């Protein structure tokens, strides 16, 4: 009652007893699978994270604060497009349980389904990721990592903002060069002006089907070549007027930027005219059950719907 709010976000402890691994999906090695809570007759899809034992002891609590800090911001969060932290179980190694995104990461996806995203898609991707981080904002939270590797895919038509490692209160005080806004590689200045500039990027990200930003370009370089006035080109498939909104998050000046809100209210717009924005060969011929090798799904559960 001295200025802050008590964050009453509750903080899940779950048995081992409680899911069981069907896959490994990543090596910090992540495995799908099911989340049984006790007595609810329920399946959950989850991705669990079984944290690395770690040698060093700088490098134990290394990880330890990544996974700590991690659990802390998304047990917070509550919007439908930010991955939300269903528990965390205390064996022998720490593990922390996530909502199953089927999809992986969406740079990864288009990269993949390149030849099958139509304009649709794409739109409505930057529109949730927008409503995404403009709940982030709402919340005074600024992120500081947002890339297209950083945003899960629950379906093609659903995605959420994940990787809460970097972020932090506005106001408060304490490396992806090619995302951050100019005055963040100068000055160390963070704030949501500086995530709309990294959602710019993640736009291009989209929009080129995940190509590398400034390829080839060392990041040393990055700096003066954005005081230069230099920014990332024109995608194929943009009209002038989506490059265009992408450009202004890329200004100089922080609150010359657009704002989340507004990139919700004009790619919303486009969303409305997909062909018009837009512009993909074959667009309008463009189309996108037992993930574990469990015989009864009868009782699967989104956790979206058990939460
Ligand atoms: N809930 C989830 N569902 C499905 N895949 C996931 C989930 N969480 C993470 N992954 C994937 O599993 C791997 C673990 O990633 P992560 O633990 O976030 O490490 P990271 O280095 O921080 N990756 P990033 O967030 O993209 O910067 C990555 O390939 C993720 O895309
Ligand atoms: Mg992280």
């Amino acid at each position: 009652t001295s200025g802050e709010a008590p964050n009453q976000a509750l903080l899940r402890i779950l048995k081992e007893t409680e899911f069981k691994k069907i896959k490994v999906l990543g090596s910090g090695t992540v495995y799908k699978g099911l989340w049984i809570p006790e007595g609810e007759k329920v399946k959950i899809p989850v991705a669990i994270k079984e944290l690395r034992e770690a040698t060093s002891p700088k490098a134990n609590k290394e990880i330890l604060d990544e996974a700590f800090q991690e659990a802390y911001v998304m047990a917070s969060v509550d919007n439908p497009h930010v991955c939300r932290l269903l528990g965390i179980c205390l064996t022998s190694t720490v593990q922390l349980i996530t909502q199953l995104m089927p999809f992986g990461c969406l740079l990864d996806y288009v990269r993949e389904h390149k030849d099958n995203i139509g304009s649709q898609y794409l739109l409505n991707w930057c529109v949730q990721i927008a409503k995404g981080m403009n709940y982030l904002e709402d919340r005074r939270l600024v992120h500081r990592d947002l890339a297209a590797r950083n945003v899960l895919v629950k379906t093609p038509q659903h995605v959420k903002i994940t990787d809460f490692g970097l972020a932090k209160l506005l106001g408060a005080e304490e490396v992806p060069i090619k995302w951050m806004a100019l005055e963040s590689i100068l000055h160390r200045i963070y704030t949501h002006q500086s995530d709309v500039w990294s959602y710019g990027v993640t736009v291009w990200e989209l929009m080129t089907f995940g190509s590398k930003p400034y390829d080839g370009i060392p990041a040393s370089e990055i700096s003066s070549i954005l005081e230069k006035g230099e920014r990332l080109p024109q995608p194929p498939i943009c009209t002038i007027d989506v490059y265009m909104i992408m450009v202004k998050c890329w200004m100089i000046d922080a609150d010359s930027r657009p704002k989340f809100r507004e990139l919700i209210i004009e790619f919303s717009k486009m969303a409305r005219d997909p062909q018009r924005y837009l512009v993909i060969q074959g667009d309008e011929r463009m189309h996108l059950r037992a993930l574990m090798d469990e015989e009864d799904m009868d009782d699967v559960v989104d956790a979206d719907e058990y939460l």
